[PDB]
């Protein structure tokens, strides 16, 4: 319609919901109006305008008229040149004009790369006409500027982007001396901020010439860097540019002298800016969010340049802009903010990991054998027998030794510490927080080591008159005893055996002293935090001075009975950790002891542990359980393990009596927990004793197997009596609860017995008698999976000694098991998974009894195997696939040709079929790995490119009512073909046929075959719109270089790994 008409179209939407829509429904039009619309209507409907404008500008712009797109392009060039053409309109049309620049940009989106070879020159002339004009044509460049260079600015510039910059050479040139121009001359703060804004976005793209040969650099410090409206935006300049990359060393121009007088004359000025006694510590929170982003440009600046052109200010005659530089990068990194201290902490690790590795390559090291240097393992090296060397760190005296101070106070807790001060100053129990906290902490604590490596004696030093204010000279606070003790416990094996004996013995005093005098729960929780973590990762020193690791653990068991449950937690937590690294010495005679500590122990078991909660118990048993497995002594051993046991043992009794007056008990509340309590600290103290734990699990294991059938009697009764219903209900689900807590002791034994045949003979007929026909009993509600998952354990450990049991667990189990399973789509997700992973561990440990089940049976085993082929989850899709796999190897290469003949006459298809169907499907990518290796196990059955003579895997094939012609080679080839063009119908009969062709040719190859399947893959439409999984192998290929790589440079420098990272490196 008209303008004056269609106006009112939205000015009543805005002064009912019905012109509202109406004007939605004005949606579909080709913009006609709106040329006529932006000069004439009202402004909110041009707003309206312009949208619909740029909608079809994107969507429609290929299909319209060449004519009618350059109309639409001079349409909005117009707009924009009235809007902009004139200081006030420029100031009230802001809003409006951006709107339109949007358009233009969006217009030159695709106007600009095809064929508008004169925009730039363009938007220069319109610049000389006037000063309004030329802001919002800097504003245009720049929002281009978003469109071309974001979309290579994380690409961190490549071969494909590095030509382009090369082609708009010219493009590019223009726009420099167009700012050049501005900035030279420009007073207007809106201009010279736009105009500055835009250098930014084109530094990148520049040539390096117009960026270091001009005076550019000189101006931009001079007229502006100084000027704090524009200060933030000149340093991100200053920053782009000295982080430029000069790629070359000397061939195009190294220009080194222009970077140098960059650098040195930024610093300069900086050093104008913030005064020498600034403290940007306690300034920075109090500044406005202009003075901290300046703060945050700066860090940047200095750690861009550095990263970038180190050697050129290092090598300086003068080094107080080295010196300086850095100082500046030391008094923000005290600032407390993340981000902030995030960028300085890279670049410091950057640092100080080179000038240690410089260190570390010294051919010195070669002298290792009297003395001198460094051995691979571990320890900091003397510095004074380095000082003669001519070596970089020399150069950073000054400043690492300032740095250790501050990264000791920038420490962050560590994962070991189970309490934190909350916002409102209260101690709680909380463990763990996000990747970040913990990804910084690895940072930090990397930092801290090679920073001790550097210089040990100044370490050893700053940590040791810090811990002397805590304890005197007060600057005393849970922040600073926390920070100082985090860090001291975090370089842990950083100083040789020698030097660290020193240190620690000062330290463990006076922290142990500490405890005893602060007082107040929150003080004392404090403190015992602090000295906790540190006697904890420090058991080198515990094993060989006895005397601190019976007073350590004996304030460990003080800390038990504190209030607090994080200091409990931690109590125990730390208990454990000694317990394990330092058992042997638990078990010995110590030479000023009357007996083995753990004798005093287990006797004040009961007195020791009355504060803790059931699971510090556990932890507590645990860790005792490593104690007594140091005991090598058979008999000793036992004795020790009973007197543990004691208090477990009693209470067990004292249940069994009681069930036997009324086994009603077994379902009270209370009754459930004990039993459950008793369980888990079996549990706990045997998976820490191990295959010795045998007399404690024979004594239990009767009442055990009489508590599981009184239980069962019991659900038995509440299911007769109220129905199925009794299953969800409270009750039977506590009976259920015994159950499953008994099954999960005998479980933990078993993966610990090393007597294999004792078990199956004294245990595993028991066991079988009591779970197997009760599982089959009970009503679906009732059944516990926990019995498939026990089966599977027993299985997994005895194997060959269990083939003639598989024949009882599959005719209670398979068949009942199934049926909850198969009816049950999404129902009964425990006994689903457990039941495939029951049948893949037959068929892994005890192939023979698997054949002994029939075809009825045999159809359902692999129905359960493809179904996890077809699982949304990553480890179950893995699970399914790879049990197929393993089953058809198993087939192919351990039984007779005529029993394979009709195990893959009666599935190959079917098989082949889900593996392609999975493999083909647009989603499922995950399982590629085990699925090509399933499609070439397949192949090689069939036509094995090998042997000396003829052989091959399979005699027949696929039912003859399929294919009375004779032939598998043929058969399999024809039958795939037909399938591949049912995927893809675009399959010229080459392609279908080369692949055929690799298939057999390639059976032999893993990494060929995959590789070349992976391709084809590739190729196909529907593939390549949902990326590539496929590339999982060379994924973890990748992984597992990189942290074996990693572990390889850690592992060469004392501190850089956790002393419980070498336990199990060791073991």
């Amino acid at each position: 319609p008209v303008s004056v008409e269609e106006l009112d179209a939205t000015v009543r939407a805005f002064y009912e919901q019905q012109k509202a829509a109406q004007a939605a429904l004005n949606q579909f039009k080709e913009d006609p109006d709106a040329w006529l619309m932006v000069d004439e209507i009202l402004e909110q409907t041009k707003f309206l305008a312009l949208q619909v404008l740029d909608n079809v500008i994107m969507t429609r712009w290929k299909v319209l008229p060449r004519e009618q797109c350059q109309g639409i392009r001079n349409f909005v060039v117009q707009y924009i040149l009235q809007c902009s053409s004139s200081e006030e309109s420029l100031r009230t049309h802001r809003t409006l004009l951006n709107k339109l620049n949007l358009v233009l940009v969006s217009v030159l989106k695709q106007e600009w790369p095809h064929n508008w070879p004169t925009f730039i020159n363009e938007i220069v002339s319109a610049c000389h006409s006037s000063l309004s004009v030329c802001e919002n044509n800097m504003i245009i460049l720049r929002l281009l500027s978003e469109e071309v260079f974001d979309y290579s600015a994380d690409q961190m510039t490549s071969t494909k982007t590095r030509n382009l910059k090369s082609t708009m050479c010219a493009e590019f040139s223009m726009i420099f001396q167009l700012c050049q121009e501005i900035l030279n001359s420009a007073t207007q703060p809106s201009l010279i901020k736009a105009t500055l804004e835009t250098l930014l976005r084109f530094c990148n793209w520049i040539p390096l010439g117009y960026i270091f040969e001009t005076p550019l650099i000189d101006t931009l410090r001079t007229r502006f860097l100084e000027v704090p409206e524009f200060r933030n935006v000149t340093l991100q300049c200053l920053t782009e540019i000295g982080g430029l990359q000069t790629g070359g060393p000397g061939q195009p121009h190294t220009y080194d002298e222009q970077l140098i007088k960059m650098f040195t004359e930024v610093l300069t000025t900086i050093s104008n800016i913030i005064p020498l006694q600034m403290d940007l510590k306690a300034t920075y929170p109090n500044s406005n969010s202009r003075d901290q982003e300046f703060i945050q440009n700066l860090a940047l600046f200095l750690t861009s340049f550095f990263t970038m052109h180190l050697p050129l200010i290092e090598n300086l005659p003068n080094r107080d802009f080295l010196t300086h530089g850095h100082f500046y990068l030391i008094r923000i990194s005290q600032i407390d903010d993340r981000e902030i201290f995030k960028i300085c902490l890279d670049y410091w690790l950057k640092l100080v990991q080179e000038l240690y590795e410089e260190m570390q390559s010294l051919p010195l090291n070669d002298m290792s054998s009297m003395g001198l240097g460094m051995m691979s393992g571990g320890g900091a090296p003397n510095p004074a027998l380095l000082e003669h060397y001519p070596l970089r760190k020399h150069k950073y005296k000054e400043v690492l030794s300032n740095l250790r101070v501050v990264m000791i106070e920038k420490m962050v807790r560590p994962e070991e510490v189970l309490i934190v001060e909350n916002d409102e100053g209260e101690i709680v129990r909380e463990f763990v927080k996000d990747t970040d906290s913990v990804q910084l902490y690895k940072t930090i604590r990397e930092c801290l080591v090679y920073l001790t490596h550097l210089d040990v004696v100044d370490m050893e030093q700053i940590m040791t008159e810090k811990l002397a204010r805590q304890v005197d000279g007060s600057e005393w606070s849970w922040h600073n005893c926390n920070v100082l003790c985090w860090a001291i416990g975090s370089i842990s094996m950083a100083m040789n055996e020698e030097t660290e004996k020193r240190f620690l013995v000062t330290v463990i005093k006076d922290l142990l002293g500490l405890t005893e005098m602060k007082r107040g729960k929150d003080n004392k929780a404090v403190v015992a935090s602090n000295i906790m973590y540190i006697v904890g990762q420090y058991p080198r020193f515990l094993k060989a001075h006895w005397k601190f690791l019976k007073t350590v653990v004996n304030k460990l068991f003080e800390f038990m009975h504190e209030s607090h449950e994080g200091v409990q937690d931690m109590a125990c937590d730390t208990f454990i950790k000694i317990a394990k690294q330092c058992r042997r010495h638990f078990v010995a005679l110590q030479p000023s002891e009357n007996e083995p500590f753990i004798e005093e122990i287990i006797r004040n078991i009961g007195k020791i542990t009355c504060d803790l909660t059931p699971q510090q118990v556990h932890t507590f048993y645990e860790a005792c359980g490593y104690m007594v497995s140091a005991q090598g002594n058979r008999n000793q051993q036992e004795r020790l393990l009973a007197e543990l046991m004691a208090i477990p043992n009693a209470a067990w009794d004292e249940i069994i009596k009681a069930a036997t007056m009324n086994p009603g008990i077994l379902h009270e509340p209370d009754t459930i927990k004990i039993i459950g309590n008793i369980m888990k600290t079996n549990v706990s103290a045997c998976s820490s004793i191990g295959p010795y734990f045998f007399p404690q699990i024979g004594r239990l294991y009767n009442d055990m197997l009489q508590m599981y059938a009184a239980t069962s009697q019991l659900i038995s009764e509440a299911v007769a009596r109220d129905g199925e219903i009794a299953t969800k209900m409270p009750k039977v689900r506590g009976l259920r609860t015994i159950k499953k807590e008994i099954l999960k002791l005998v479980e933990t034994f078993v993966e610990k017995a090393e007597d294999l045949q004792a078990v199956r003979s004294q245990m595993i007929p028991g066991l079988l008698d009591s779970v197997l026909v009760d599982y089959n009993r009970n009503v679906p509600g009732a059944r516990d999976a926990e019995v498939l998952k026990a089966m599977t354990v027993i299985i997994t450990r005895l194997q060959g000694l269990m083939e003639d049991q598989v024949p009882a667990i599959m005719e209670n189990v398979f068949e009942c098991t199934l049926d909850m399973i198969n009816k049950d789509f999404a129902e009964y997700p425990e006994h689903r998974v457990e039941f495939f992973n029951l049948l893949r561990a037959i068929n892994l440990y005890c192939f023979p009894a698997l054949l002994k089940l029939d075809n009825r049976q045999f159809k359902f085993v692999i129905d359960s195997c493809m179904w996890a082929s077809k699982h949304d989850n990553r480890d179950v899709e893995t699970a399914g696939l790879n049990m197929c796999l393993e089953l058809i190897n198993n087939i192919a290469e351990k039984t007779d040709v005529q029993t394979c003949n009709a195990f893959f006459n009666q599935f190959f298809i079917r098989i082949l079929q889900d593996v392609f169907f999975v493999l083909t499907d647009t989603d499922h990518k995950a399982g590629f790995k085990t699925q090509s290796m399933l499609l070439m196990r397949l192949f090689y059955f069939v036509h094995p490119a090998d042997g000396s003579a003829p052989k091959i895997q399979g005699p027949i094939y696929q039912p003859d009512q399929a294919q009375p012609g004779t032939g598998n080679r043929e058969f399999l080839a024809n039958f795939v073909g037909t399938l591949l063009q049912n995927a893809f119908a675009n399959l010229t009969p080459l392609q279908i046929t080369t692949f055929v062709k690799d298939c057999f040719e390639l059976n032999t190859q893993y990494d060929k075959f995959r590789v070349v399947l992976r391709d084809f893959l590739i190729s196909l439409r529907e593939f390549a719109g949902d990326n590539a999984e496929l590339y999982q192998v060379e994924k973890e290929q990748q992984e597992r270089e990189a942290r074996a790589a990693d572990l390889e440079r850690r592992s060469k420098v004392g501190g850089l790994l956790k002393p419980s990272e070498l336990e199990d490196e060791e073991l």
